[PDB]
């Protein structure tokens, strides 16, 4: 394969040529892409000692959990004594409960 | 640029390579610094520091 | 052929 | 330019090699124009004519 390999490095050498004319920088993509290695790398290096520190708990542990949107309100009491009665009529009409316990006192 | 484009392209090499690894890294860079100001926010400055 | 082929395709 | 270097260089091409050879020639002409020129100096334009 020595004639590919003299095509391939001819077609290079122009390559390198044209970019040098268009003023292109073929390595600066590597460049930034090694500079934010590094800059991964340390922080990173800062998670690792924050959590060798605290632990894998604690950090797991003090995720935040609360947002507004999710809270959820519950006022129909309204609605919910009439769901109750009717409940509590049915079973005593049906035989669940024959007498007048705690639980329908509590339910009264 | 096209004739350097066709250069490239027989010899197999993806000029934009660079680029995505670097963003990705970028990405990688910018949640790890997510995760580390919401540390900073829960134990705070101080106890960070 | 591959080769010469990958030439005239570049040319 | 540039181009024609890569393609000289591909093709094992040297382009200076005919300066090369030229500027020796001169150097060439030089060692034997001074021969000769102290030849002329010692037995003479008239004697060497």
């Amino acid at each position: 394969e020595e004639i590919t390999k003299d095509h391939k490095v001819l077609a290079r050498q122009q390559l390198q040529v044209l970019a040098r004319y268009l003023k292109m920088d073929l390595d600066n993509g590597e460049r930034k892409f090694l500079k934010e290695k590094d800059t991964v790398a340390e922080l990173q290096a800062q998670l690792d000692y924050l959590n060798a520190e605290l632990g894998e708990f604690f950090v797991n542990g003090v995720a935040t959990s609360f947002s507004r949107k999710k809270a959820r309100t519950f006022d129909s009491s309204w609605n919910w004594a009439k769901q109750s009665l009717l409940s509590l009529y049915f079973e005593i009409i049906h035989g669940v409960l024959k007498n007048v316990d705690r639980e329908v006192v509590s339910e009264a």
